[PDB]
């Protein structure tokens, strides 16, 4: 289970589908993936050398998606799929694409990071919206830092023309919630990948985004005074059959040599201490 709250009895079982699969593909930062924007700070036609926390390149990533039509296991809600949240992850999501009737809709699964996910901590929440308006679908990112009440079994549904079985029921919470944090981000429903870097500092949650290239950029940071514990990619139900990706490597801290262009633009990553070609790269001076 995700949190203490029985939100859901209908259709539940306990059948084993399989641990999430490792992409044979390893992390390559080469190309500035897997890298960020420095806060407040503009480095132009230069290469840096700076601690940040950023994957490890050779490392794998697991995919962490969830898709199901009715029937939903108990066991998608514990570990593996239940996972820890240390330093922080790195994600690689899929923007999967589906057209009925001339409209393309846009799907990917939600995201929860929190501790005990109980209403006496603060949860994470970054969760997709998308509507139809004019015939040209719009896209929002909401992310939100409340004491919500997450259910044992938390999921979100595919937009409503693609058919669901099943509610959208990931927290129940009648009253007011107190959130720390919370806004609308906006996304392209086009692209083909979202990425995404969630990390903890001193107290303080940070979040990164692009959808526009591979280098990711400052959304947001709260402080908690505490520290988050746990992660989990909530599945996504829906009557339309689908194949979701959300990938996830860890992050820790890392000296990196970054490369700006003229334009400010990281083109260029190298993860110094990966391996030993890598140190020789870092080693030959750069900042
Ligand atoms: C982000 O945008 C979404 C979608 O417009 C907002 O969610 C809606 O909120 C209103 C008022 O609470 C409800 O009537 C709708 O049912 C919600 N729609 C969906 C799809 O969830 C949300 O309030 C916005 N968040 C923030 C922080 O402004
Ligand atoms: C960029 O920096 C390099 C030194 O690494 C220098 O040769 C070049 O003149 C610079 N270009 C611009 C446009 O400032």
């Amino acid at each position: 289970v995700i949190g203490d709250l029985k939100c859901t009895t209908v259709s539940i079982n306990d059948v084993d589908t399989g641990a999430p699969s490792i992409s044979t593909d390893t992390v390559d930062v080469t190309n500035g993936l897997g890298t960020y924007y420095v806060l407040d700070r503009v480095y132009l036609n230069t290469t840096l050398l700076l601690n940040g926390y950023y994957p490890t390149s050779g490392s794998t990533y697991r995919n962490m998606a969830l898709k199901g039509t009715l029937l939903l296991s108990r066991l998608w809600f514990k570990p593996p799929f239940l996972s820890d949240f240390i330093n922080g992850i790195f994600a690689k999501v899929k923007n999967t694409k589906v057209i009925k009737k001339g409209v393309m809709y846009s799907e990917f699964p939600a995201i929860t990071i929190g501790s005990t996910f109980v209403n006496t901590s603060y949860s994470v929440v970054v969760q997709p919206h998308t509507t139809n308006l004019d015939n040209k679908l719009q896209g929002l990112l909401e992310i939100s830092v409340c004491q919500y009440t997450m259910c044992e079994y938390p999921h979100t549904i595919c937009h409503p023309k693609l058919g669901n079985k099943r509610v959208e029921l990931w927290h129940w919470d009648t009253g007011v919630v107190s959130c720390l944090y919370k806004r609308n981000f906006t996304y392209d429903v086009n692209a083909d990948y979202l990425y995404f870097h969630f990390y903890q500092e001193g107290g303080t949650f940070y979040a990164y985004f692009t959808d526009t290239g591979v280098v990711t950029k400052f959304l947001f940071n709260v402080y908690l005074g505490t520290v988050l514990s746990h992660y989990y990619v909530l599945p996504l139900t829906c009557s339309s059959a689908m194949t979701l990706e959300y990938w996830v490597t860890p992050l820790t801290s890392k000296q990196y040599l970054l490369a700006f262009n003229q334009d400010g633009v990281i083109f260029n990553a190298v993860d110094c201490k990966s391996d030993f070609m890598s140190e020789i790269k870092c080693k030959t001076h750069h900042h």
